């Protein structure tokens, strides 16, 4: 199997005990044959709201959005004004960005990075409401900056030309050296291993680069889906997943689920192994796709749900460590 981040070996290991949380694999089959019909195909890389610029600054783009990409969720709703339109979720953090940059703020500078405050971000994301986790988000754009100045010159390039055209060993040499991107957990007493952002983060450089120079990935097969809260609420609505009881209540009755506990890790697991069962079954019915593809194709599906669908679920990231 090769597995070597053995993100699917350890997340199979759930899915397999799992009891909140199942897949139907004729739900699987059905939408297979669907999506196979109309041999659909995945967004390329929305490059309207993603800044551009050479690759030294723009390789540490990449790193610096993936470092803050995580739960937008919360009340009032966390919006912001961009170059007349509106946005939310994912597109305000991206267009947030894309502005600071714009309006001459250095995010792609390692010593700024280290040195960033509660204050400086406050500003950077300001619109209606407040992005969630505003201190957690500063203090991992100090530690990203601070690895960045000391490991690799203050160039995320560096880091990449380190991985040597390998996905799975640029995720590697991320987790070894930026705290943030940890992301493993326990069920029932064994590790299971998901590298959530860092594994989408090899996506975008492939994608902010067209697949050369920096983004140039030989094994882009090895990643596997980005298990968040977005694409499990997709294949539960595509019927792929299956919640049981107690938990399609709480994701009814939008209950915050604690992070690394039993129900939580089997949604995350039931999402890498519902994304790969569903890229098997598209290949067996000759289109093939890589795993990131098919989480592509399923986040792009999440944008516009009908309204009355099941709820994400709502889970408050952790990593208050690194002392
Ligand atoms: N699993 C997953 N997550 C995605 C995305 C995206 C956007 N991906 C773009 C990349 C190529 C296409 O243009 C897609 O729109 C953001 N996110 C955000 O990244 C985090 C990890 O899921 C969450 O905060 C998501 O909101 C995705 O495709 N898959």
């Amino acid at each position: 199997p090769g597995d070597r981040l053995g993100v699917l070996t350890t997340t199979r290991r759930v899915v397999e005990q799992a009891q909140a949380v199942w897949i139907d694999h004729d739900a699987v089959a059905q939408i297979a044959e669907a999506f196979a019909a109309r041999q659909v195909t995945p967004p390329t890389w929305n490059r309207e709201l993603h800044w551009s610029d050479g690759r030294e600054a723009l390789a540490n783009y990449i790193l610096v959005l993936d470092a803050v990409n995580f739960c937008f969720w919360g009340e009032p709703r966390w919006r912001i004004e961009y170059a007349g339109a509106v946005y939310d979720g994912y597109w305000a953090l991206a267009a947030s960005l894309k502005r600071a940059l714009e309006q001459g703020v250095p995010l792609t500078d390692a010593s700024y990075l280290a040195e960033i405050t509660r204050d400086d971000v406050a500003t950077i994301f300001a619109g209606e409401g407040e992005i969630p986790l505003l201190d957690e988000r500063a203090r991992i754009l100090r530690e990203t900056g601070s690895v960045l100045a000391e490991r690799f010159a203050g160039r995320f390039s560096d880091a990449i030309a380190a991985a040597g055209r390998s996905a799975v060993a640029l995720v590697d040499i991320v987790t070894n050296a930026f705290p943030s991107f940890r992301d493993v957990a326990t069920y029932r007493g064994e590790q299971v291993r998901f590298y959530c952002r860092a594994q989408i983060l090899v996506s975008d450089l492939y994608g902010a680069f067209d697949g050369s120079d920096l983004g140039a990935f030989d094994d882009l097969g090895e990643l596997t889906a980005f298990a968040d809260y977005k694409v499990p609420q997709v294949l539960h609505h595509l019927g792929i997943l299956r919640y049981a009881p107690a938990l399609h209540d709480r994701l009814a009755r939008r209950e915050e689920i604690p992070a690394g506990s039993p129900e939580e890790v089997e949604i995350r697991a039931a999402t890498i192994w519902g994304v790969e069962e569903l890229r098997r079954a598209l290949a067996s019915r000759g289109h093939a796709l890589d795993a990131y593809q098919v989480d592509w194709l399923l986040w792009d599906e999440g944008q516009r749900l009908p309204a009355g669908t099941l709820p994400y679920h709502r889970t408050r990231t952790i990593f208050y460590l690194e002392h």
